[PDB]
């Protein structure tokens, strides 16, 4: 599914995740992000299982973005852990967990999580 | 915290986690889980923040870990989404979420979550 | 909201939520699960905001079950966090996190995280 | 475990959480934070499994508390789902899920994560 997962995303929320599937399991690309503390695009990587279960189960995968770049650095970073679905109307189904750099003392409220469901459909 | 960062970490599990931290705000290198259907090393890549705040607030930071090497392929993949905070007994707090490969009808059962803290010593 | 949420919701897998809103802030009722290891009616409670903001925001709540009941024990407890969202189509939007009792050694795999949404129908 | 689980119970951070395990599988009782949007005591309700496994396991429980007392509102519910492990240093492991009361588009951001660890002593 490298050819399957290669391509230009969008989730519910309107984000753009552009990314590249190589052969040996990386993730590569950019996103940018609909809302929040973000402008333009941010550098992801990540990782896909290459080679997955042939029972109808999807592929395994996940990425991160750290929220900085050339125009803002927002101290935080999103992981999505989730699965590709092939076939009619393709989609990454994902969950996600958004931490920000706190103090000690603020660190029990750090953490976001969400959900984000990404087709190649921009809606 | 490139330097900070970059180097060996253990988490309560007896896992074993090394990162090299580039100057890019790349993170790459492996991970040796000490549970589940993992063995030896795996490759890790993330990302974390370059240029963190100056008020004594953490780095974010974040990785994922696909679950296939060259011995098995446990059809799976964990984030890891949390903060190094610096000092004199420098920590790596996070949470993870580890996604299975399912079918769409045991798509509510795909995902556990959970809490790791690195430390630079066992 | 004591109103909009008191009564029968449906999330998106078909699994139904009976439930009564209270004036001091309880939620009781039933709830029957489509999937997992659960037959009938299991007994939730919960709490929600009896005196939400009017700014437009949803209405904070949540609740609990403990998957025990006259058929079956799956020795597992899920719990739902979320906001109630009123107008035409009502909406009740939650994450939840579904714990299951295991031994020490294997509570990194206790817990699943999830998503349901909740309808007046379906 | 009814007896080992009713009582007070107290977290990393200093909240206390005062619970009466019922025999049917209630848990009521009152939590007060020592952080955030809070002030003194607040009611809590959840559940439990009163017929757990014997073979070492954990008692699965939840509970819920609504950030509304008779001095503050702060339009915010916390969930903790986990479970009771008993013995001479009795613990319940939780992770939790606090949803504050947004609008439609501030949603993604509605929903913080976190773990809590409660013990029988003052930390």
């Amino acid at each position: 599914d490298e050819a399957g997962i290669t391509g230009t995303w969008y989730n519910q929320l309107g984000s753009t995740f552009i990314v590249t599937a190589g052969a040996d399991g990386a993730l590569t690309g950019t996103y940018e992000s609909a809302v929040g503390n973000a402008e333009s695009r941010y550098v992801l990587t990540g990782r896909y299982d290459s080679a997955p279960a042939t029972d109808g189960s999807g592929t395994a995968l996940g990425w991160t973005v750290a929220w900085k770049n050339n125009y803002r650095n927002a101290h935080s970073a999103t992981t999505w852990s989730g699965q590709y679905v092939g076939g009619a109307e393709a989609r990454i189904n994902t969950q996600w967990l958004l931490t920000i750099g706190t103090t000690e003392a603020n660190a029990w409220k750090s953490t976001l999580v969400g959900h984000d469901t990404f087709t190649k459909v921009k809606p």
